[PDB]
């Protein structure tokens, strides 16, 4: 596998978005993974609607601004037959009545693939051969809220008790040695003013740090 | 006109490039504008060759790594009958022999449209209705070099004596009021590591700040 991967360089990733005061991280992780797979299939990078996911996927078990899961989002897209563009269905960061229109759909999926739980080498393989991957992580620490640069490593991080969905867009290493200071390249949904212009490097191959490989998945397009 | 526009979210913009040690900003601004118009016309996003413009547009009045102008680059593409892909004519950040190959051409233009000098409302209309727009600006400040986040506003900026070509990919505002804290969304060519993932927000409707609306143009495809 490559020593480094960054899907941003290949046209798979939309700009950093901001969920604002709504617990919709799962919808942003899901649209980021679907954006990547739809681009891999058609060559067109089109921002997808998190608001469509927040408003319309309660039947699949999501709870809008009160939380949800990327897999349930991919299930909704499948049961629904489509997902609207962000342009047609804008994000307002609150729970609202479903406004989905098939005429505005720009994406579809047949379900999703799960990466082997807890296996960082399985995740590395999926990132290198599929594109961006939705993952869950433990973001419940002030060190993450205030993160700025470098490789994120939090001693109190859990790999089991996760509370935030994000998008792995690559991996790499700091310094000249490929096996030293490895990291996962993660796109957050807290705007570009958070972290390193909206991104964070999370320690890689350090015992599934913060649970990045515990519950990873991607849509099948 | 829309309250905000972001052509990156619609597939019109290639990933951020890096001119390195060559004064070829004008060529990157020109390829970015043609990449957007060729995508609007065909639905295919193809990276274009800045190196073809650097090496071949001296007859039109450009000077390669010593500087140039987007309008002269669109004139070269028109007179030349085409422009090659980045893949077929790679960027090497130095003045080299013209190696234009018609069989590798993936873009054409019949000339260009200019935006009336100094008219930010005319620039806003062009961005909303056409796609990304080539523009000149005053980038000669340490504040721009070390720019990292927020709306860029530099007191020492000129709206008349400009030195750097960039690409306006959209516009927006901060918060709920669409008329307050407005900005131009600008793609630079100093690599993704510069600024905010290679982008900068420049103050909009603040007296043509840094000259963004002084010499704007786009190719006619
Ligand atoms: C991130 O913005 C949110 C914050 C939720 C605060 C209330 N986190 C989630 O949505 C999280 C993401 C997974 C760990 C990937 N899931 C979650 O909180 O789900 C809650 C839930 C429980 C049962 C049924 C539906 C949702
Ligand atoms: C940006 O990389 C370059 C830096 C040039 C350093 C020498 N800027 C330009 O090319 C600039 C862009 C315009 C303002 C849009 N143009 C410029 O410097 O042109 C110089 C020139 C004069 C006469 C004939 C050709 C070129
Ligand atoms: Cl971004
Ligand atoms: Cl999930
Ligand atoms: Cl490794
Ligand atoms: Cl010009
Ligand atoms: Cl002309
Ligand atoms: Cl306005």
């Amino acid at each position: 596998l490559p020593k480094s991967v960054d899907w941003r360089k290949k046209g798979y990733v939309t700009p950093v978005k901001n969920q604002k005061q709504c617990g919709s991280c799962w919808a942003f992780s899901a649209t980021g993974a679907l954006e990547g797979q739809m681009f891999r299939k058609t060559g067109k990078l089109v921002s997808l609607s998190e608001q469509n996911l927040v408003d319309c996927s309660r039947p699949q078990g999501n709870q809008g601004c009160n939380g949800g899961f990327m897999a349930r989002a991919f299930q909704y897209v499948k049961e629904n037959g489509g997902l609207d563009s962000e342009e047609s269905y804008p994000y307002v960061a609150v729970d609202e009545i479903c406004k989905y229109r098939p005429e505005n759909s720009v994406a579809q999926d047949t379900g999703f693939t799960v990466v082997a739980p807890g296996k960082e080498k399985a995740l590395m393989k999926a990132v290198a051969t599929v594109g961006p991957i939705s993952v869950a992580m433990d973001a419940g620490h002030s060190s993450f809220q205030f993160y700025k640069s470098g490789i994120y490593f939090e001693p109190d991080c859990s790999s089991k008790n996760l509370d935030h969905g994000v998008l792995v867009v690559g991996y790499g290493f700091e310094g000249a040695n490929s096996q030293n200071s490895k990291y996962w390249l993660v796109k957050n949904s807290w705007g570009p003013e958070w972290g390193s212009n909206g991104y964070v490097k999370i320690a890689k191959d350090k015992n599934n740090h913060c649970g990045i490989a515990t519950a990873a998945s991607y849509p099948n397009v």
